[PDB]
């Protein structure tokens, strides 16, 4: 009945609890203390953080709960606009882009992105092949170069050329700074706003220019931009307009780059921390990736790598939360009455540590947990969100992560040469900050 | 360019290939060997069996292909008449009945059938609650009792009372025998069969015509399709269905819905007992969702995983396993198979549903989670209910029924595959796991 609430700060309610550089980890510790549900109040904001599969399975009932824009998403909406991730389900552009983009994010569509993914993946492999002895890999840094470039290439046939750079492409700098400013707005500035508007303008100008260039040239590529320029929503018969296409492209970059790079970085982290798991994954990569360049079909065959990725997503879902609102008055879990519009936050990493689901060894990295999706209770594993508002890029992210992880495991032995201590940097996403490895090439050509 | 074709039998071409008691499974094996398309010739008949989503998505282009009456449907038409399933799209009575009946088959309309579905479902649950220990359930037999009676009740407020009988209601016996005779004619001293066929047609017509006439005479309104058809006017023509066509619709609902839906339930329960993890997940949902002695309509809609189970059973063994199309005009299929106007296509649904390019390598595995997010299914990859405007009008009915019933079964019983049942798919015009038997230990949850 009575819902726990973490410590309050007078008028600020719980908001100062998020004024910490690891808020998800803070919320997880709160969930450790308070359990499956706690109220979290901020000025002009009430939400409830859910951590148990028992409650989250109800929160994932789309007849009762719809996606809410968290404050994070609301701030990201200032530059992702009514792209898929930052639009309400009832916004015309959400359903329109969803209908248009769903076929281009399907598992089948991954066949068409595969070559571009391989392009960037090979650049990552070659970068690491070209390291000198006793040089090391900055893992999240390289993973992010890889995911940004892959989304740039598959998203709008644009090469950020992150592997040619120490300083990222200015758009990436603007996007990352915009995300940081969105994230900074949660925990709490006149310079920030001018910087924020400048970064939005940088993002809009580049993306609008690429769209305009593509419309002017009429060139067809295997990228999402082409699909969006040619796509018509079957429902309305309407295409996305150019502004929404821009917001989608920006959204793919926001939604996909750091989540996926975090996933790769955590996966490699857990792999090097779990040599038997790494050996099994590496054995699979060697057995499956028999060609110099992985095929799409081979990536699908990287089953254990897929389980590795799911288990990394289990422990550290890199988009660590999503928000829901009660569509109508409803009772959560038979004991928490919710009024229409009441907000829920799904604390995914805590969900993924529900011992009633995963057993006592929830902290252990055991990809074998995912051998059979049917053995996993409903809504126990939500790294890609829920229902129609689930990650549209899930197949993309998993394909890219499996491909890249498979190639990494094929081509290198990895050494946790610093005995890296997991330090999870929090933006709107999670990544193992300062995770570094040494990769001894297995000298397998590409 | 050149199209594969299975082995021939001289003058009979491929027809004797269907002279087997499992023709769909034979056609699937043929499709396994020949691939996404093969020509199938019989005397005076050429068709092409399609098995890939690539080709089937084009065949499902309604601007290019219309529903064709397969030979099966042509034979069924001898007793389903110009009911919806056995009429050509251009036949006045198809569009008329379609327009009249579409609203009575909508998801919303299931609210009005729900109570009578619950009535039969409760009878099924009570039957199983009343089995003695070590008695077992003949699953497709009870599922068929369940779907016939439900369609009887929701269709025309008529109780076949199948759970009071070993020998079915004479109407059902004639219908099943008529369907059997229709199916047997595909595979072919047939003079007794012809008299029996006409006798069974007359039995079916008489009961249904009598019920219609009784209903018009009494003026009674029920929550059944018959009332809707008696009161319905096609918005386009402004006409109601006439009594003969209403009869054919009623017969059609029974033909089209009873064995497909019972087969679906039987296969779903088969896959559940063969996949304990799935069963536990489905049972958990049924227990969590169905909190009342009687499931409500809204509760059935919440049986999402039960729905996924059903879709995954439909994926593997779509119980109306094929539908037929004809090219509306000259057209090229898949960029390499030229088709002339009128050329026939058969969509081999179980093969479509095993298209590894759509579903991955594990097409044979029963994984309801494939259907966890309906967005993940490509267009025309999953066609257990046919296509377009000629899709199954009873889809919402069938799924509501099957979800409700499966949910109640999973709520009320633990199921044991006590014989380690070996899947044996009997083929009529539909598919069912023949001899599928389970033991159901009641969870002793009252109704
Ligand atoms: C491992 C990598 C990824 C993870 C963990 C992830 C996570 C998520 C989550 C949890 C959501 C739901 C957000 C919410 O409910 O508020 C979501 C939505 C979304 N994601 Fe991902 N994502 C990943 C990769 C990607 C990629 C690569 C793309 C695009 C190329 C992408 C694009 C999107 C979009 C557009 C949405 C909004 C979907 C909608 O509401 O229609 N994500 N993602
Ligand atoms: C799981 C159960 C069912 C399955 C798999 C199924 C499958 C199908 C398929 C594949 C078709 C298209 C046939 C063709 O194109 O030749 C169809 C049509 C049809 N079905 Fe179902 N069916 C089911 C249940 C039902 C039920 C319960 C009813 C009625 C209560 C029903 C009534 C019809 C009718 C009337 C049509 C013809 C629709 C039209 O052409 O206007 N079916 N069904």
């Amino acid at each position: 009945k009575e819902m726990p609430q973490p410590k309050t700060f007078g008028e600020l309610k719980n908001l100062p609890l998020l004024n910490t550089d690891k808020p998800v980890q803070a919320l997880m510790k709160i969930a450790d203390e308070l359990g499956e549900i706690f109220k979290f109040e901020a000025p002009g904001r009430v939400t409830r953080y859910l951590s148990s599969q028992r409650l989250i399975k109800e929160a994932c009932d789309e007849s009762r709960f719809d996606k809410n824009l968290s404050q994070a998403l609301k701030f990201v909406r200032d530059f992702a606009g009514d792209g898929l991730a930052t639009s309400w389900t009832h916004e015309k552009n959400w359903k329109k882009a969803h209908n248009i983009l769903l076929p281009s994010f399907s598992q089948q569509a991954m066949k068409g992105y595969h070559a571009m993914m391989v392009d960037i993946a090979v650049q990552l492999v070659q970068k690491w092949e070209r390291l000198n002895a006793d040089e090391h890999i900055e893992v999240p840094e390289d993973m992010t170069r890889l995911t940004l470039d892959t989304i740039g290439l598959c998203g709008f046939n644009y090469r950020f050329n992150s592997f040619y750079r120490d300083q990222p492409h200015p758009f990436i700098t603007s996007m990352v700074r915009a995300l940081d400013e969105a994230m900074n707005k949660l925990q709490r500035y006149d310079e920030n706003k001018r910087q924020f508007q400048e970064d939005i303008k940088v993002m809009n100008d580049l993306v609008d220019k690429i769209i305009a260039d593509r419309k002017a040239s009429g060139e067809q590529s295997d990228d999402l931009l082409t699909h969006m320029l040619n796509g018509k929503d079957p429902e309305t018969g309407e295409p996305l307009d150019d502004e929404n296409i821009r917001y989608q492209i920006i959204t793919f970059l926001i939604a996909g780059h750091e989540t996926t790079s975090g996933l790769l970085s955590f996966a490699l982290y857990f792999l090097v921390k779990n040599p038997h798991v790494l050996q099994k994954a590496a054995e699979e990569a060697a057995r499956v990736l028999v060609d110099p360049v992985p095929s799409y079909k081979q990536v699908k065959q990287l089953k254990y790598v897929g389980m590795v990725l799911n288990e990394a997503l289990r422990l550290w879902p890199t988009a660590p939360a999503f928000s829901l609102y009660a569509k109508e008055d409803t009772v959560l879990g038979g004991e928490y009455p919710l009024e229409k519009g009441d907000e829920l936050m799904v604390l995914i990493p805590q969900l993924h540590r529900d011992k009633t689901i995963w057993g006592d060894d929830v902290e252990e990295f055991r990809p074998e947990r995912f051998e059979n999706p049917s053995a996993i209770p409903q809504h126990a594993f939500k790294p890609f969100g829920n229902g129609q508002r689930a990650c549209i890029g899930q197949q993309f992210a998993l394909h890219e992560a499996t491909l890249v992880l498979g190639m990494m495991l094929k081509h290198f032995d990895f050494e946790d040469h610093t005995n890296y201590e997991l330090d999870i940097k929090e933006t709107l996403t999670l990544k193992p900050e300062g995770f570094v490895v040494k990769a001894k090439s297995k000298k397998i050509p590409l």
